[PDB]
């Protein structure tokens, strides 16, 4: 009938009770789950919101259990680690014609230009030419913006693809998605698999292949999990890769950003950063070279969490600041003003959030007294502003506008790096009582701008800086259990997380649940059978620009009422999350 074949993929809502039984819960995707430590994230309060994401993170380390999936520490993982460190290697040998492209979607696209800055610092550094670029879903501008529609055209990766492969030789194109879900990268992969003489594919995500999207691609035959397959057949003789160990679901239930984004991080810069190292070594690159790394970025966990008390602190202030209704800043050097900027974004989208309520700044790249005439006039008691930078950075420009902010703010924390053994200048620096400092001990780095430390220290900001903002929005009531139900659908993973969530909350069929959100989205238009065999994109486009689209498709679910019905409940309840809570009760 009308729509059978757009929604095949989806399995049926089980039973009470047969939800482990029926299998659904075995094909839902590692990145897709409920985290169990998770299942009561909007009922902790500070602490515990901090203890249980510094938790989920600790998941990454986590190593293979005895019937199961690989992961980081696995040695099937880390062999093929050390076998693309070796083919990038060959490529650092003939730089003439020779490209490296890190490629992803939204954070997994951030995550990428992050580091192919970072080696071409390192490429620089050594006086050679840069060999790294990145590629984002929806061009450069999407580095620094919430442009979550722009990764479901596999015709578009390909394009960005061939723009900056231009004519070149040999080219590594290492391909990120999380979820091994976003069309942009499948489309890359598959590409590259036509022309092998030119390029090697490395597909990098967080779940098994076998579970890997195959509902279609719009614009393209092949599904990704066709696509990774594939990969997999080819790396026996070594002309693809998958790199794929398991990180465990995310705290946030589907949030990619956080343990997704880390895990990119601390895989792909590890096995670049062995390469790397290890040719000027003449030396080929071993497990036990990536192993060193690895336990340095495990050990930038516990030192990270070291500090959760004052982490739980800087989150009752953020989301204080929020409940009234003021604006959060995040300032920001070097580097780790990037990341503040990615961080505060990446709320609009994932809480709903206005670009004012937590936003970042590189001195968005508004310099010392640019930042002083413009921005410092916006400020309010009620408001809260986060310093963020090492010892190394320019502290004079640095205590210059805190002076500054301190006379309108008063709730300012900040997050200072430091080698052991250096100070804060002004023991009256005391302009921050209580300060989150992280201090690092000293390790034997060989390259100029000490790359190793520069990586401990984004990634350790990353994890500070998302635990905070996503735990200001849970104890703002935003989130149910361990998912954000409210979500605004603007793609196609986006809808398929959404008609999953109404089935999870309502109990009912999958074909009630579709009805549901297909009369929710196209409201006050009836189902017709175009609307209900239309491509999924059609659903995406329109439900992209109202508000609250899943609740009411919810509330007409569990009143088993229609979408007048349930808006007029929706429009009768005190809040959105209200009348949620309450139907489900
Ligand atoms: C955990 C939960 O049941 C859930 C179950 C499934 C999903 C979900 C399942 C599949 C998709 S998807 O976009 O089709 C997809 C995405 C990635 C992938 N590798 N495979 C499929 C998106 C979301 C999301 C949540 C619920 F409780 F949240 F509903
Ligand atoms: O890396 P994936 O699975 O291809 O996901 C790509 C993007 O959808 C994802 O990073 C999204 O922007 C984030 O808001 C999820 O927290």
């Amino acid at each position: 009938m009308p729509g059978t074949k757009r929604f095949q993929h989806v399995i049926e809502t089980p039973e009470p009770g047969k939800w482990e039984l029926s299998g659904y819960e075995a094909a839902v995707p590692i990145t897709e789950k409920s985290n169990p430590l998770t299942q009561d994230l909007d009922k902790a309060d500070a602490e515990n919101i901090v203890r249980l994401l510094g938790q989920c993170d600790a998941e990454i380390f986590q190593e293979e259990g005895q019937s199961t999936y690989q992961r980081l520490y696995s040695e099937s993982i880390l062999t093929t680690m050390v076998q693309v460190a070796g083919k990038v290697q060959e490529v650092l040998k003939e730089p003439d014609g020779g490209l490296v492209v890190l490629s992803g979607g939204g954070t997994s696209g951030r995550m990428a230009f992050l580091m192919s800055v970072s080696f071409n610092q390192l490429m620089k550094g050594l006086g050679q030419k840069p060999l790294y670029t990145y590629l984002i879903a929806g061009g450069d501008r999407s580095v620094v913006a919430s442009r979550e529609g722009t990764e479901d055209s596999a015709l578009h990766g390909i394009e960005e693809l061939k723009k900056v492969a231009a004519g070149k030789k040999r080219v590594i194109v290492i391909g990120i998605s999380v979820g091994l879900s976003a069309p942009f990268v499948a489309g890359q992969m598959d590409c590259c698999m036509n022309n092998t003489a030119v390029f090697l594919p490395v597909l990098v995500g967080f779940n098994p292949v076998s579970m890997a999207r195959n509902d279609p691609i719009e614009d393209w035959s092949s599904t990704f999990r066709q696509v990774a397959e594939r990969m997999q057949k080819m790396q026996e003789k070594q002309k693809a890769f998958v790199l794929n160990p398991a990180i465990g679901p995310e705290g946030l239930s589907g949030s990619s950003r956080m343990k997704g984004g880390s895990a990119t991080k601390i895989l792909l810069e590890t096995l670049l950063l062995a390469a790397h190292k290890t040719v000027d070594q003449g030396i080929a690159a071993s497990q036990r070279c990536l192993l060193e790394i690895l336990r340095t970025f495990e050990r930038a966990h516990q030192v990270t969490y070291s500090q959760s008390p004052k982490i739980a602190t800087l989150m009752k202030s953020v989301s204080t600041s929020l409940e009234k209704k003021g604006h959060v800043y995040l300032v920001g050097w070097q580097t780790l003003g990037i990341i503040a900027i990615m961080d505060g974004v990446e709320c609009i989208h994932t809480f709903g959030a206005d670009f004012r309520d937590v936003r970042g700044f590189l001195i968005f790249t508004f310099s010392q007294e640019d930042f002083l005439t413009s921005i410092l006039p916006s400020l309010t008691e009620i408001d809260t502003v986060v310093f963020i930078f090492t010892l190394d950075d320019n502290l004079t420009e640095v205590q210059t506008i805190v002076e500054q902010v301190k006379e309108k703010t008063n709730h300012i924390q900040a997050l200072a790096h430091s080698t052991v053994g250096q100070t804060l200048p002004i023991p009256l620096k005391k302009l921050f009582p209580s300060i989150i400092s992280i201090t690092w001990p000293l390790l034997f780095f060989e390259y100029e701008g000490n790359f190793i430390q520069k990586f401990q220290r984004e990634l350790s900001t990353k994890w500070v800086l998302n635990t905070v903002s996503t735990g200001a929005h849970v104890l703002l009531g935003k989130i149910l259990q361990n998912h954000m139900l409210d979500l605004r659908i603007s793609n196609s993973k986006l809808f398929w997380r959404a008609l999953a969530m109404l089935q999870r909350f309502s109990g009912q069929s999958k074909a009630r649940c579709i009805e549901s959100l297909l009369r929710a989205i196209h409201f006050p238009q009836p189902l017709s059978d175009d609307i209900r065999a239309a491509p999924i994109s059609c659903h995406v486009q329109v439900a992209h620009e109202k508000e609250q689209v899943i609740p009411i498709a919810l509330l007409s679910l569990l009143f088993r009422c229609s979408i007048t019905e349930a808006q007029a409940h929706l429009a009768a309840a005190p809040s959105v999350c209200e009348a949620v809570r309450s139907a489900l009760a």
